[PDB]
DNA sequence: GCTCCGGAATTTCCAA
DNA sequence: TTGGAAATTCCGGAGC
């Protein structure tokens, strides 16, 4: 029931990954912002539910690798 | 020059005893009249600056501390 | 007249 | 939205 990413409770299989609500509406205006993110730490921050909005680069990273894409 | 001892901005002024800029001070003050209770999502060596200081909570309050910040000064 | 600082009130921002 | 946190702006009072 986990989301893949942030580990919250998945709201349904959006853009190819299991995950949770926020996490999908965060991907989401990262890769249509195509945005910046420089992590402060060393590129291998946490990603939980209270600790995803520290680290969008760490959070979208962690996204691409689960597979998360604009396709279907 | 000019420049903050926390967040590497440029220093509004001596604030709570720490030459700092204005964000980090209203910062500081929201931090210690409410919670602590911030999480590092790294391993506590977060870098601050203007952009990454609103990454790490913890991390940016821990350097408040170090730099010797306090209520009262 | 000014400088300096605390700080409240206001606005900007964004996550969920 | 609904509400919490960030940040710039602005004012009160101690000084000088
Ligand atoms: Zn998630
Ligand atoms: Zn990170
Ligand atoms: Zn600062
Ligand atoms: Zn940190």
């Amino acid at each position: 029931k986990l989301c893949l990413v942030c580990s919250d409770e998945a709201s349904g299989c959006h853009y190819g990954v299991l995950t949770c609500g926020s996490c999908k509406v965060f991907f989401k205006r990262a890769v249509e912002g195509q945005h910046n993110y420089l992590c402060a730490g060393r590129n291998d921050c946490i990603i939980d539910k209270i600790r995803r909005k520290n680290c969008p680069a760490c959070r979208y990273r962690k996204c691409l690798q689960a597979g998360m894409n604009l396709e279907a």
